[PDB]
């Protein structure tokens, strides 16, 4: 039983709704069944732009900063990209080289890099 409750008082953040696309994009993965993949592959995935898009805690006239377009989709740039990286913190993927535009490893059950990255 116990009460729950979940939250006090934050509607969602692009940090917030973000954590959650990055579970859309692990989700993604199993459903497409891959083991490697990129951001912008899933920016087209509506089911995903869907969260990627979805409304936060913004109030401003846009970003419009090293962005070639105009319809919003940038700031899901923002929530996509991220995406991606807390997957690499949960350990759902991860890049071996870095780059932001680089190709996302999934973990999909399977073998991955080893976190001992050894630098001398």
């Amino acid at each position: 039983g116990s009460s729950g409750s979940s939250g006090n008082k934050d509607n969602l953040d692009l940090a917030g709704l973000t954590s959650l696309l990055s579970e859309k994009i692990k989700e993604f993965l199993q459903e497409k069944k891959m083991q490697s993949f990129y951001q912008q592959e899933l920016e087209t995935v509506e089911s995903l732009q869907s969260l990627a898009s979805r409304p936060v805690t913004h109030s401003t006239g846009s970003d419009q900063v090293e962005l070639k377009d105009s319809g919003t989709s940038g700031v899901a740039q923002r929530v996509f990209k991220n995406a991606l990286q807390l997957l690499q913190e949960k350990g759902l993927v991860f890049q071996r080289d870095s780059g932001s535009d680089k190709l996302y490893y999934v973990t999909t059950k399977d073998k991955d890099l080893q976190s001992g990255p050894s630098s001398g």
